[PDB]
């Protein structure tokens, strides 16, 4: 009915603490990332090609080009954090 928009990004390296979002992970069961959704954004941390590309309530599905149910929560909590890593999500967005 509405639409269902996906978008795949690359954010550059940065410094410790400026990835520009954050993130809450739903584990149903063990200790894998069910969901993983972004609770906040700073725009002026994120690079000016990819600051409308990520907005609170988005979903994160892969995340450098894994899907996000096959990894652990430290890990998805590691990529976001691990600011001298380039970071690619692919990005649901809320409708």
């Amino acid at each position: 009915q509405l639409p269902y928009s996906v978008t795949l990004i690359s954010m550059p390296a940065t410094t410790e603490g400026r990835r520009g979002f954050s993130v809450s992970v739903e584990s149903a069961s063990s200790n894998y990332a069910t969901t993983v959704q972004v609770k906040e954004v700073n725009r002026m941390h994120i690079s000016p090609n990819n600051r409308n590309a990520i907005h609170p309530g988005d979903r994160i599905l892969e995340i450098n080009g894994t899907p996000v149910r096959t990894l652990r929560v430290e890990e998805v909590e590691d990529a976001i954090s691990q600011t001298s890593q380039t970071l690619q999500l692919l990005i649901e967005h809320d409708p």
